[PDB]
């Protein structure tokens, strides 16, 4: 057992092991995400690439989480990972609805895991998350609402044109 | 004659020339296509180059084939190449369906030579088509399905411009 | 749905979809035995360092299955991934045994599908398991069986004396 | 007298004088760990390191914390060093205990502070903290319960042995 533990609670070391299963999970469903837009009846690089890029940063967020356990003296515990919510995404806009919505229930996550560090006097906690999650989830759902707008402009009456474009003049490829 | 010739039967030195004669007319096609595009009342610079880089391609796996042919001490034998099916080709659209088309032909070809060699305990065919076919017509195909996706996905209502701007900001020119 | 589908049968797709979530299930568990060798009551930074860099392996086992599984107009299909078997794994010899059984596991797997792939006359999925697969399995497994004599012969009359030296002169750190 | 204060309570200005003599006693106790590992009848050149860098450590925390105090428009004041708890320290196992059990109270020291600073709504003395003093005692921690777990697995019953590889194979020397 751990000989180092000091002001780390249960409940967060609990809430800790929920969000590396949240923060799975999305990596697991960014995944899925930029496989389907690899698919040759589907074909938009751009758009497999963003996904693909945010699989392995919320693979990278439960990493930073699981270190941060053990530091503390808390037990990681691993949970089954529920599989992604859809087998097939849609349209580019239906997709980057998805990922909004995904990306604002984590942050509601770690707010909630913010506000219980406050409440349990757990500064470690608190400024773990303001360091390395809250504002880089700011920066990211600013970015999936930039892109929405342009994506819901491009829409028109010409549909297919506009996925095209965005995936050529907006996403890395 | 041959002093080197070892496991190599009749059937499968038959079906290597006629592999052959199908790659050099897969490269005739290649060169017929890419001068089409290249054509002042056509004029899509990136489709004319897609093309003659296949023509190079596919003369180059028909090298190979001839080389490995003079290894195995099989005697190379050519037939005449038959003129490409079309002298003009129509959109982008049609090329693209027409290379998918050949592209297929070739591809079952590889495999019924690949089967042929298993069924003669020829490994080292099987191995050449292996090393150097399989895996590259597998890649090709894919290709051309996903540009074949991004054609389909422009047309709209609005063919000209989409046909302009796949050749713009897909093809390398 | 696919243009591009050729000699690639559903029971080949479902196998390969099988083998993403085994690999897949390979990762976690490797990620967990990683964080438990980073508890501060076990402490063997060596030992994590090799699970850490086996559950990326896997993971990108997984990925180039899935990117195959594309570039055949196969369809990716995600299930529930389960957490690993233990959330303890005792000492490096407990984990390491663990981890030959695991790459069994997968081994046996990857040669079901290859026999698969030969009954059904599918040569690029033989040659691709060929190319990236059983040889790097052969030697992960060579590797491990060495480590696991290593281990075996430090045990002796001083467990925690040998555990340490392991963990210091063999493994990286 | 100051006329810069601002939002810089007396009972925090206290405190944070409170805890520069801490951090400097804590300097002054791994001075005296460095110096008893540099004896001739103990030569254990890795440790001594280790406590002599800790020694500046502590030092450089507590000229932090003077800086701020005087960014702050606080009045530094300082009291008597108290000698260390110990003339001599033991195995390198009791002297490791005994550096947990300082840092903790270090620890605990910080926590209060930040606890105060919240209560007094002092968000820069909070941010101070946060930034360049918990997460820093956080990983020196995490650090020497490792160096325990293998300090402990290696007494054994060969305690000289021990000592000596974890001093050579652990221990920067
Ligand atoms: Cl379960
Ligand atoms: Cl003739
Ligand atoms: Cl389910
Ligand atoms: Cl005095």
């Amino acid at each position: 057992s751990s000989q180092i533990r000091q002001n780390y609670s249960t409940e967060v070391e609990a809430a800790v092991n929920r969000l590396v299963n949240l923060y799975l999970r999305a990596s697991y469903t960014y995944l899925s995400l930029g496989f389907y837009f690899d698919r040759d009846d589907v074909a938009l690089e751009g758009v497999c690439h963003f996904f693909r890029e945010l699989a392995e940063e919320k693979r990278e967020g439960a990493e930073r989480l699981l270190k941060m356990q053990n530091q503390r003296g808390g037990r990681a515990l691993f949970q089954d990972l529920q599989k992604p919510s859809q087998d097939e995404w849609g349209t580019t806009l239906d997709a980057m609805k998805a990922a909004i919505v995904l990306e604002k229930s984590l942050n509601q996550a770690l707010l909630d895991l913010h506000a219980l560090g406050s409440a349990q006097a757990d500064p470690h906690l608190c400024d773990f998350l303001e360091s390395h999650f809250l504002d880089e989830e700011v920066k990211l759902i600013k970015k999936m609402g930039d892109h929405l707008t342009n994506i819901q402009r491009l829409v028109g009456s010409q549909a297919g044109l506009g996925e095209y474009l965005f995936e050529r003049l907006t996403l890395k490829h």
